[PDB]
């Protein structure tokens, strides 16, 4: 199924709309905040959101953003990450 579960993508439709989504997307200016939280580098926040960031304009719509919430809260437990989407959290408008 998709790398976001459920319950995952619950807690990211809150994280995404405590940003002020536009229409369903957030400008980098609000998810920027929201990736550093996370205590981790520009370096995950570049990766992390380069794989969250299914259109990679800046944004990250709900479905973008949510992509970039576990990929975030992954390397803060101890999960790092890739550059490389994965198919398994790319959802099916990315094929
Ligand atoms: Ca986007």
């Amino acid at each position: 199924p998709w790398a976001v579960k459920p319950e995952d993508k619950a807690k990211y439709d809150a994280i995404f709309d405590s940003l002020s989504p536009v229409n369903g997307f957030l400008s980098g200016d609000k998810v920027k905040p929201v990736l550093l939280n996370s205590k981790l580098p520009v370096d995950i926040l570049g990766r992390v959101w380069e794989l969250s960031d299914i259109d990679h304009d800046g944004m990250l719509d709900r479905d973008e953003f949510a992509v970039a919430m576990f990929l975030v809260y992954c390397a803060l437990e101890k999960e790092p990450v890739p550059m490389s989407l994965p198919p398994a959290l790319v959802p099916p408008s990315k094929r």
